[PDB]
């Protein structure tokens, strides 16, 4: 309805402005305040999670409006569905909790409750919300999500469907959340040197960064084993292995910068070349293999596929441009997040880029679901 | 029905505008050029656009065929949703400019560039050559403005008279523009323009009423109907007398001619005369109320299209109050009667005058639909 469209637009505008203001305040705090780095890192995971949930609600609304059969693609129950308004409500409720926790931590209203326990309690309450035997909240969707997450984490044990690969890609985008969680664990273990967690890179950080790409690589290998087709799966596996190569080269470069062994330059060059390789690989896969654009058969649409479900091709063109820019940004953000690299500007770069990466993956979800509905690019469906 | 994309844009713009207003309030409480004077014109324009969208929605709901009265094309019409969208976008730009002024994010860019750029967009929006951003309606508005400004040369239609009345209620924007010109010329004695008033200020204040007076004279010449057009001419000359007498009184206050009291009394009497004239003409004729025919309705015209008569009573009371309010507002704005608090009173009253003119638009269009009050139709 028209009123529903107005409500969705109002929510989108309010959320966009609030997110932009929060990011601007975060960057302003950085390089001007000290000891705000751990707080920003702690709250960035929740901020990104809320942003991803709201943008997924927007994706569901757009798929419903354009006629994209995302329900069939995800193989969800036609009778019972989670409307875009439900996702918006979930995102707003989580955002309200996050804002309240941040405000309480900053104000320190009560000395009895320590300031540092507020984010921990918020993240524990969020986990309990995710895993709740009671039917207090939506139980069908939550149980489906829990089962899908368990399947995704067990990439080689279970066969790969569209939903599993899609959530693996989302986690690949949301790797910043996992990295921030690991950093907060380190901060609680050691801080609670002062910056020892972020001052020096370590293998556990690289493994945490590579985890999402690790699951994606295992899923692609399992798909190759099942279907025995090298082109659609081993190429993607190599695309994801570029992430591991770049992360390990960055870690070696940072370590040899800390300790001079004359191998810093070669590690730097290896990191640069593999970063370019990974950026190009991911960009090419997203633009062509996932979206399906640049199709030769397209005669009416230039640089796009023959069939398009969205009214405007300007959407596709701006999506291509923003995907290029934000893929480069996401690769460099992963580089700085996994390994120390820039000491000061790294945190600001990560804070600026993570919301941009989430938005890029939101657009990617849009176009990938459109292509999947139009053609069985993923081949998951019959 | 309006496009769903238009509704989405309206909602997004409204949300961004609300959040920007909250941020502006927080910055103002938490934190060279008078910003209120510069930004009052833009705020009034945005408020007028929003109220015009409300007016269009109400006209559509009540059955008022405003398109025929305005001689607009039935095939293409600017729905209230488009008016809300443009109002929200302009408000977002205005709030962004004000926030930039408050924060001064960029040092190299002078602060004063922010407002000039803002208004620079708006005029560029109004004169955009490309066929975009409601280009047809924009061109119609440009033609209507040109015809209104050339009051005597062109015959007066309902649209021209309506836009002239709008300018009469929107004289605050012109006054602020003139004040900005004076500030640029002289300031860049402190507050020389604020301290003293001159005849040019009175002429600028009277430009809208001057245009209305010329339009009424042209209508008298064309139709040959002496009564209504000449009464309208007297009603628009009362304001000229008010402003000139106020300016003379202010000058006598500045320079001790010793005849200040006589001019003050003349200003007061002409002010009450102008207020009574405008009130009587608006309620008796423009709205068509107080008709003798109405038997079941008291102080109201026989035929009413709005759901409730309480609307008609509240409109009567608010018009009674706000016509006098707008008279005093002109008095202070055009002359240095209350230099210490004149600006505050003027800026408080300007939104009130805009709201009064919005209700007046509602009821004038209802009356025009019911009867050919303006005589613009055969
Ligand atoms: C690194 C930290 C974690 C990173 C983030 C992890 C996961 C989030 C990613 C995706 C969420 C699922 C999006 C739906 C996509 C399919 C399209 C669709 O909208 O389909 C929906 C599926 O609804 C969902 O799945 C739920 C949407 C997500 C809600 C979030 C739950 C609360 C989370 C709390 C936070 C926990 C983390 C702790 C804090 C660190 C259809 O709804 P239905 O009710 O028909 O469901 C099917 C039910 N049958 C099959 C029985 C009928
Ligand atoms: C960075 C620039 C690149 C962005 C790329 C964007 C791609 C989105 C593509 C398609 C959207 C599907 C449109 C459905 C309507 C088509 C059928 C039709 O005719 O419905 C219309 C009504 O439709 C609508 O009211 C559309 C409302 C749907 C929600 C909008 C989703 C698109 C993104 C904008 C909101 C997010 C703002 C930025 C977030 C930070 C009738
Ligand atoms: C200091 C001076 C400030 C500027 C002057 C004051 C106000 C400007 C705005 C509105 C006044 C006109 C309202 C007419 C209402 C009639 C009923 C109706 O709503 O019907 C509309 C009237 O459409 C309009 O005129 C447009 C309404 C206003 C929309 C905004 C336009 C941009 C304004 C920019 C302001 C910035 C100025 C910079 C500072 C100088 C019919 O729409 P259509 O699309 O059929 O248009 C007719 C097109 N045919 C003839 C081909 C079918
Ligand atoms: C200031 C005090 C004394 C009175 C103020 C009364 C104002 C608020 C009254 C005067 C006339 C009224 C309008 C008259 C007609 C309509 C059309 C209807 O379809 C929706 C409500 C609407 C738009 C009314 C809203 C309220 C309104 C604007």
């Amino acid at each position: 309805p028209a009123w529903t469209t107005f409500r969705v637009g109002l929510f989108c505008g309010i959320f966009i402005v609030l997110n932009i203001t929060l990011v601007l305040a975060a960057v302003f705090k950085l390089e001007t305040d000290r000891s705000i780095w751990p707080l920003i890192r702690i709250y960035r995971g929740g901020f990104l999670l809320i942003e991803f949930l709201f943008l997924l609600g927007i994706n569901t609304y757009g798929w419903r409006q354009a006629g994209v059969n995302h329900v069939l693609i995800f193989e969800l129950n036609p009778r019972s569905n989670l409307s875009h308004q439900h996702l918006f409500e979930i995102a707003g409720f989580l955002g309200i909790l996050w804002c309240l926790s941040l405000l309480a931590c900053f104000f320190a209203p009560i000395s009895v409750i320590p300031t540092y326990v507020y984010p921990l309690a918020l993240y524990g309450f969020m986990v309990f919300f995710l895993i709740n035997p009671t039917k207090t909240f939506y139980y069908k969707s939550r149980f489906w999500l829990l089962k899908l997450l368990f399947r995704v984490f067990t990439a080689p044990f279970h066969k790969v469907g569209f939903a599993d690969f899609w959530l693996a890609d989302q986690l690949n985008s949301l790797s910043v959340i996992l990295m921030d969680l690991e950093y907060m664990i380190c901060f609680y273990s050691l801080e609670l040197e002062s910056g020892i967690c972020h001052k020096y890179t370590y293998g556990v950080r690289a493994i945490v960064q590579c985890i999402p790409a690790w699951l994606r690589f295992i899923q692609c290998l399992r798909r190759y084993r099942d279907t025995k087709r090298a082109f659609p799966h081993l190429v993607n596996a190599g695309k994801y292995s570029t992430t591991f190569f770049m992360v390990t080269f960055a870690a070696l470069y940072s370590t040899h910068k800390e300790r001079g062994h004359s191998d810093t330059m070669v590690f730097f060059y290896l990191w640069i070349v593999f970063y370019i390789i990974s950026s190009c690989y991911t960009l090419i896969w997203d633009l062509k293999m996932d979206w399906g654009l640049f199709d030769k058969n397209a005669g009416e649409n230039t640089f796009l596929r023959e069939e398009i479900v969205y009214p405007q091709k300007a959407y596709y063109y701006c999506a291509i441009i923003e995907d290029v820019i934000l893929r480069f940004a996401w690769t460099i953000q992963i580089s700085i997040t996994s390994t120390t690299l820039l000491p000061h500007s790294g945190d600001i770069i990560a804070t600026v880029f993570a919301p941009l990466e989430v938005f890029r993956r939101f657009v990617w979800n849009f176009f990938r679901l459109e292509n999947e509905h139009l053609n069985n690019c993923g081949e998951f469906r019959a």
